[PDB]
This record gives C-alpha cells, sequence and structure tokens, in this order.
C-alpha cells in the first residue's frame, strides 16, 4: 500500500498545523482520485483526471478554430465522446450534495454556452460516491441511460483511518482547528 504508507509517514512526521492541513487536503484528493479510477474501471471507460476544456473540444472536433470562441479554461475530471454526444464527467466523494451543486452550476454555466456555439451536444455529468455508505449518486440523464448499473467495489476505510489519525494528532491545536 505505497499510497497509504506515504501518507502515514507524513502523518508521523508532521509537527505544524499548516503542513497537517495540506496532508488533510491531499488525503481528500487521493480518495477522490481513487473513486475516479475505480469508477472508470467498473464502466470500462478511459480514465482521465482533469482535462482542459480546450483539449476536450479538439478531441471531439479536430477541425475547430479555438480562437473563434471564448473557451473557459476549466478542467473537468473526464469526458465520454460517444460520437454523437459529449458527456462531461466530474467525480465527487462526499456525504453531502453541496459540492455537487457547486460544480454543477459552474460547468453548466461555463461549458454549455460555448459547446452550443461550437455545435457539440453536451451533458454535464457529476458522479458522487458517499464515502461512508459507498452509495453512488448520478446527475446526468444520458449517463444513467448509458450506465444503468455501476458495479464498483469501493473501500474508503483506509482514507478515513489516515485522516482520523491526523485529526487526532491535532485535536488540541487551535490553529489547525480553524484551518
Ligand atoms: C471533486 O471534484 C473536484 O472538486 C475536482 O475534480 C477538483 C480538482 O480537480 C482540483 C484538485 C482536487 C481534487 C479533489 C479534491 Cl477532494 C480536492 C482538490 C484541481 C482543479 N481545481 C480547479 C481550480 C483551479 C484553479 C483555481 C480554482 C479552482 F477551483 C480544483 C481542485
Ligand atoms: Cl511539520
Ligand atoms: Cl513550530
Ligand atoms: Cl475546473
Ligand atoms: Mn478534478
Ligand atoms: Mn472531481
Amino acid at each position: 500500500d505505497p499510497m497509504y504508507e506515504q501518507f502515514l509517514q507524513r502523518i508521523q512526521a508532521v509537527r505544524t498545523a499548516t503542513v497537517a492541513k495540506d496532508i488533510s487536503a491531499d488525503i481528500l484528493e487521493a480518495r477522490h482520485d481513487y473513486f475516479g479510477r475505480e469508477l472508470c474501471r467498473a464502466l470500462d471507460i478511459e480514465y482521465r483526471n482533469n482535462v482542459l476544456l480546450d483539449e476536450i473540444i479538439l478531441d471531439v472536433y479536430p477541425g475547430v478554430n479555438l480562437m473563434e470562441y471564448n473557451v473557459p479554461h476549466v478542467t473537468p475530471d473526464n469526458y465520454i465522446w460517444t460520437g454523437d454526444m459529449l458527456l462531461i464527467l466530474d467525480y465527487k466523494v462526499s456525504v453531502g450534495h453541496d459540492s455537487t451543486e457547486v460544480t454543477y452550476k459552474k460547468y453548466t454555466t461555463l461549458i454549455l454556452p460555448v459547446m452550443q456555439e461550437i455545435g457539440i451536444n453536451t451533458e454535464i455529468c457529476i458522479i458522487r460516491a458517499n464515502p461512508v455508505t459507498n452509495q453512488i449518486s448520478i446527475v446526468g440523464e444520458q449517463f444513467k441511460r448509458l450506465f444503468p448499473t455501476i458495479p464498483v467495489e469501493l473501500n474508503f476505510a483506509r482514507f478515513f483511518e489516515l485522516r482520523k489519525m491526523l485529526l487526532d494528532k491535532f485535536a488540541d491545536d487551535e490553529e489547525f482547528l480553524m484551518m
């Protein structure tokens, strides 16, 4: 478990609230990426993690003149180009809905206008795993139509253990409390 052992080594050595806070964010990012790999594997789709919107456009429409459009330089996690429709994909790991709503609004308002200008049928798709219950939530009707079941086998226990160890090391640290 080289990813686990690297985190553990960092948790053993950390002494300051600011370095611990970076450890915490790093753990949350790695558990998010773990879900993305596992999800794409279960669905047997190409795994990507942050593709520049400009690059997505060139992949689906090679003859595009990028400079004739105002392309927001967002980096959604992944996409599916069926040949007829573009599914923009972002992974989430959270017990709650709020981060899904933030990214939904952002990618709806920033990606959909230019894609309609370009002429590319696009759907914004956000796939959330609850890290405690392993239940999967999907926004994106065409994604659900393409993938009615998702046979993932998720275990988030090790990410919770690492983060709990770090939070317990700093549970009497006022600074870290705030961060
Ligand atoms: C869960 O879905 C996302 O949230 C997502 O995939 C976010 C990201 O890709 C970034 C890395 C990250 C991944 C998972 C977690 Cl847990 C935490 C962080 C990298 C891209 N930046 C976008 C950005 C870039 C520059 C300025 C402001 C910004 F918002 C967000 C974090
Ligand atoms: Cl430190
Ligand atoms: Cl110090
Ligand atoms: Cl982005
Ligand atoms: Mn991302
Ligand atoms: Mn994401």
